[PDB]
């Protein structure tokens, strides 16, 4: 009987912890942790149960050796006082042996922590659940020369020196917090200092800690933080609440970053950049993630989660906030489409697959398996629907009441929903289903103009998922407009208002919406701004789609029209390839693309999106008995056709873009848009004319004016069977051998190549001196990329499956989190054609047969196999 955790079983804790006093004595190799916990009975007389997995040296209750039992990862004391009492725990840790990167661990000769969700119990024995909030004071003692920088949450209130070369510090964090927000750093790190003055007039000292060599790359992150601090004030009315804000970069880290109170810890990938070594996308990522972690100070820290089932309470909302921040900075419509594309490419397959779950899960075995596209990105779409239904002003009324009610509390998704409802005086009961029902809703829509009424009928359905069969009608906002035969906006009457746009609120299984006062023939524009996270089916002709693409006023619906045209073209390719005949002409598609190419009024980055073809996973959505190589072949044929058909115009557009970039090689949204278009053109050019690689190689130094250009060119040639591709990659690795984030790029190119020899190049790269399997960035770059490399992962001989299964098994021995993400490469199992399905099931059974397989990987494998 494995342990499953159920949301229905939630009970308030028997004990609170009012004060948490910690002492870290850092030595070589061991660190000894001492605690003093001030414990307050809630249900008097129950046993005290503490979570913990660190080596236990001693435990006391009010200063006397406790009578306790340690079983598994729980410490229990039966005899506890009926009033306030203390518990003192002594544990010992070997951080350099901690390759899980959870708890207290070594990286680069320094010490770091990661406690979310349940890592604090790897440091000491504790009531390690987020509804237990305590006031932390942390003392740290270490060798001064080896560990001159000693940090923990909050305010530094004392410190000093010892005559043996050791020194110490004491940090007090005055805001009661759950254990998952604890952090400690001890190291030889360089500091970059700055400050921000809050709107109430208080300076906040900003400190970024990096390696000495990395310091010159942290400046954009600092600027981004100051931008995020100002934005939370101007957009949400939220001010920071300490006079110190620390950010620490670490090269070994499971995820992107972590919002520990006043002491955020970041993957280097999301804090370090310069134009020589980071792409524009990398800069955008730093801006997004620095914003994200700062926004958590209110949405996550000041108001936290009652239990881990409520994770989206903080993550969906903080993602919405980071999206809005980025959109307010620049390029809102393009960035919105990027977010939608990410959701459909990665979250929609999750909701269609064996690991599908609601935004608020009802159960889990291992909580680290639920830091998902669903909880984050669908979670953010759910928050955004409040904004769509209520408007910005109403949304901010909800936010204000949320903090009024729940500042200092650990609360639920329901509480956020109630604040939105109550602040605006409306009923959002049906909205709750966005949290409890998994799966992507499918809307079927039909339209007719009768009299002068456009009647839009819309049906909704939500498929069963493995957790739940019954799915009731949901509250689904559908933003619409109407175009006449010349693509002009057409007004209409709805709920006693004449406008060119309206939000139709679908709440029943099937409804008809009457758009009245329509005096011209129309084609509707539907789901504007991607107004709900759904699949929408409407009968559009190719000519309707061309109209929408050419003339609609909404970015998403224009882009979705192009996407539909590409999808239909791939489907036509599939049919001809299957019937063994000539490829289709795609005459209408090609006319549409020529128009996009030649339109000088189109925003550059938007034009780039209109020229992107949906991924293989998008293309086989909803299919059974999938042969991934047949979809790959149909998609590649389309790209080949686009590349060759328009080769001169790809060169021409590249030149236009280069001229407009105007040698402005530093990061800016404007220059970046031109580079994005430039890199689309390069990809098409080198597909049509692979020999152009020698021309690029001859002038490489001249083209390599920043990393966006180097990455764009290497990406464009990465599938080229020329030896020059291999030489350019080798030269790249040599040039940048000292920059670990650039080496990640090298390994991603190795892993992602559609060349025939990628598996053996990947196996050589495993032994590259700069590769480390125990580093998540490296493992994700090489092995993760390979697992997403459709022709290689899904090779008919099963070599891709065997390779990835081998690496899941190996990585799980030291980092179950990385292994459990990797093993989801197999999630398509039950939808594959029989030969591959058989091989994937063999691979999964072999993983399952491993002695000592983690709960993390076992939970995923069980969902796929069983
Ligand atoms: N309601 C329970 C609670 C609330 C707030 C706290 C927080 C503590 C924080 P603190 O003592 O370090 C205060 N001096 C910081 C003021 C400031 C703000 C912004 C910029 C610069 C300086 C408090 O402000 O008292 C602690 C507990
Ligand atoms: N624009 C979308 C977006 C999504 C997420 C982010 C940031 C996100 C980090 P996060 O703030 O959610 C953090 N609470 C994850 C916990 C964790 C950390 C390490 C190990 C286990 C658990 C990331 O990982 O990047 C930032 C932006
Ligand atoms: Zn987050």
């Amino acid at each position: 009987s494995k342990t499953v955790h159920y949301l229905k079983d939630y009970q308030t804790p028997a004990y609170h912890i009012l004060k948490t006093d910690l002492h870290f004595d850092i030595n070589e190799p061991q660190t000894v942790v001492k605690s003093r916990l001030t414990v307050e009975p809630q249900r008097v007389g129950e046993p005290l149960v503490l979570d913990g997995s660190a080596k236990l040296l001693s435990v006391k209750i009010n200063g006397a050796a406790a009578d306790y039992v340690l079983e598994g990862e729980t410490l229990t004391i039966a005899g506890v006082p009926s009033e306030r009492f203390t518990v003192e725990v002594e544990t010992e840790i070997l951080p350099a042996e901690n390759k899980s990167l959870m708890g207290l661990y070594a990286s680069g000769g320094n010490l770091f922590t990661q406690c979310e969700p349940e890592g604090f119990r790897k440091i000491t024995f504790y009531i390690d659940r987020p509804d237990v909030m305590s006031k932390f004071t942390t003392t740290i003692v270490a060798d001064k020369k080896r560990y001159p920088v000693l940090l923990s949450n909050g305010n530094k209130i004392d410190g000093g020196e010892f005559s043996d070369g050791r020194h110490w510090v004491k940090w007090e964090d005055p805001f009661s917090k759950p254990s998952y927000l604890f952090a400690l750093v001890a190291g030889d790190l360089a500091v970059t200092e700055d400050y921000f003055t809050t709107m109430s007039g208080r300076n906040v000292k900003i400190e970024f800690y990096t390696t000495e060599a990395d310091k010159p790359k942290v400046g954009f992150a600092v600027e981004s933080l100051k931008n995020a601090m100002k934005w939370d004030e101007t957009r949400f009315g939220l001010e920071y609440d300490l006079d110190i804000f620390m950010v620490v970069a670490v090269g070994d880290f499971n995820m992107g970053a972590m919002e520990n109170k006043g002491l955020n810890i970041f993957n280097t990938k999301f804090v370090l950049a310069d134009s020589r070594t980071a792409t524009d996308t990398d800069f955008e990522g730093i801006e997004s993630v620095v914003g994200h972690e700062y926004f958590h100070n209110w949405t996550g820290n000041r108001v936290t989660c009652r239990d881990w089932f409520q994770l989206s309470l903080k993550e969906g909302l903080t993602v919405f906030r980071d999206q809005e921040f980025s959109g307010d900075r620049a390029s809102r419509a393009v960035r919105r489409i990027e977010n939608i594309r990410l959701l459909r490419q990665h979250q929609f397959p999750e909701d269609a697959g064996p690991t599908a779950h609601p935004v608020r899960p009802a159960s889990y075995e291992e909580m680290n398996n639920f830091y998902t596209m669903t909880v984050y990105e669908k979670g953010a779409e759910v928050v955004r629907m409040y904004h769509t239904l209520l408007g910005e002003e109403g949304f901010q009324k909800g936010m204000k009441l949320y903090f009024q009610r729940h500042d200092g509390q650990a609360v639920t998704c329901d509480d956020f929903r109630a604040a939105m409802a109550d602040a605006n005086g409306i009923n959002l009961d049906q909205f709750a289903l966005w949290y409890s029902q998994a799966g992507t809703p499918v809307l079927e829509a039909e339209g007719r103009l009768k009299n002068n009424i456009f009647e839009l009928t819309v049906k909704q359905t939500v498929p069963p998922t493995p957790d739940m069969t019954d799915k009731q009608p949901m509250m689904i906002p559908v933003k619409v407009g109407l175009l006449n035969r010349n693509g002009e906006a057409v007004a209409f009457d709805y709920q006693g208002k004449r406008a060119t746009e309206a939000v139709l609120l679908l709440t029943e299984a099937e409804q008809t919406f009457l758009l009245e006062g329509v005096t011209e023939a129309v084609v509707p524009s539907l789901l504007r701004g991607f107004s709900a996270p759904v699949h929408l089916n409407y009968p559009y002709s190719d000519d309707d789609l061309l109209l929408l693409l050419a003339h609609d006023s909404d970015a998403f619906t224009r882009w979705e029209a192009a996407q539909t045209l590409y999808r239909r073209a791939v489907a036509a390719n599939l049919a001809t390839l299957s019937d063994g005949v000539e490829l289709p002409k795609h005459e209408k598609l090609l006319a549409a693309v020529e128009k996009v190419i030649s339109d000088d009024l189109l925003d550059n980055a938007f034009k780039a999106l209109l020229l992107g073809v949906p991924s293989e996973a998008e293309l086989w959505d909803g299919a059974e008995n999938i042969d991934p190589l047949r979809y790959h072949q149909a998609r590649e044929a389309l790209l080949d056709t686009l590349a060759v058909h328009f080769l001169p115009k790809w060169h021409e557009l590249n030149r236009q873009a280069a001229k407009q970039e105007n040698q402005s090689y530093e990061y800016s949204p404007e220059a970046a848009g031109w580079r994005t278009l430039r890199n689309v053109c390069r990809a098409f050019v080198l597909r049509a004319d692979p020999a152009h690689i020698e021309t690029v190689a001859e002038k490489y130094g001249e083209m390599a004016q920043n990393m966006t250009h180097e990455w764009g060119i290497l990406s464009a040639v990465n599938g080229n069977e020329s030896d020059t591709r291999n030489r350019l990659l080798a030269q790249f690795a040599d040039k940048f051998s000292d920059d670990a984030l650039v080496m990640d790029k090298y390994f991603a190119l190795v892993g992602s190549s559609r060349r025939s020899d990628t598996l053996q190049q990947v196996r050589t790269a495993l032994q590259h001196p700069k590769f480390s399997l125990e580093n998540p960035n490296k493992a994700r770059s090489l092995i993760g990329s390979f697992s997403r490399n459709v022709p290689h992962f899904h090779a008919e001989d099963g070599s891709g499956y065997r390779f990835i299964a081998d690496k899941v098994i190996e990585i799980d021995r030291f980092n179950p989190q990385v292994a459990a993400r990797l093993v989801q490469a197999f999630n398509l199992c039950n939808k594959l054609e029989p030969h591959r399905k058989n091989l994937v099931k063999q691979a999964l059974q072999r993983i399952r047969a491993q002695e000592g397989l983690s709960k993390d990987v076992g939970e995923i494998v069980g969902k796929i196999l069983d």
